[PDB]
């Protein structure tokens, strides 16, 4: 018992910058700082933007602010706290059945607005700042207009699908692939986030 370890916090290590005319990834913390911050849960870096790049000791993925909550996938974060300026912050939402977790959005972050357009022309934002057109095919699936190897999508769970007007439509959860080629993506619809918030 005396030697049982604690898991680290999720740490924000960068962002996908969507503020201008060009989407691009920025790193804000390197590996040594990430490891230290995961242990203390104390991250004094300034946070900006809607889409964060996040890491644990073993994985890296995305997290997206919508309605004042920073959302990501359970299969990346588990039940972990997130690092913040005053120490670890406990999840305010956890739903393994939806593959969804959320923490209060970091000070400095900006939130996407939930889409009410009812549009099926979507855009997936990856951890490499690719903006991939996706045609909505149901409540929680969309097809890639141009299929890609799953290598391209790995590490982007937790990122957003957006409508033409830049509203949040969903959170990327899983790739639908055959022979290593992603033809479609599954996502957690924003309506499901809004229900979880109640
Ligand atoms: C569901 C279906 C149709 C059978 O498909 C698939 O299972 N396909 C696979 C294809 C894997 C190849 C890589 C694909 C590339 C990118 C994938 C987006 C991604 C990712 O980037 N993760 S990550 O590297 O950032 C990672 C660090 C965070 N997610 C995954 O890998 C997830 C994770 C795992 O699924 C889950 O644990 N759960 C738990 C769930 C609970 C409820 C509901 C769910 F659906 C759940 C899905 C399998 N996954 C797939 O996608
Ligand atoms: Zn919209």
């Amino acid at each position: 018992m005396a030697s049982m370890k604690k898991k680290g916090s999720v740490v924000i290590v960068g962002r996908i910058n969507l503020s201008g005319d060009t989407a691009y990834a920025q790193q804000t913390r390197g590996e040594e700082g990430c490891q230290e911050t995961s242990q203390t849960g104390r991250d004094k870096n300034q946070v900006e933007g809607e889409v964060q790049i996040v890491s644990t000791a073993t994985q890296t993925f995305l997290a997206t602010s919508i309605n004042g909550v920073l959302w990501t996938v359970y299969h990346g974060a588990g039940t972990r706290t997130i690092a913040s300026p005053k120490g670890p912050v406990t999840q305010m939402y956890t739903n393994v059945d939806k593959d969804l977790v959320g923490w209060q959005a970091p000070q400095g972050s900006r939130s996407l607005t939930p889409c009410t357009c009812g549009s099926s022309d979507l855009y997936l934002v990856t951890r490499h700042a690719d903006v991939i057109p996706v045609r909505r095919r149901g409540d929680s699936r969309g097809s890639l207009l141009s299929p890609r190897p799953i290598s391209y999508l790995k590490g982007s769970a937790g990122g957003p699908l957006l409508c033409p007007a830049g509203h949040a439509v969903g959170i990327f959860k899983a790739a639908v692939s055959t022979r290593g080629v992603a033809k479609a993506v599954d996502f957690i619809p924003v309506e499901s986030l809004e229900t979880t918030m109640r």
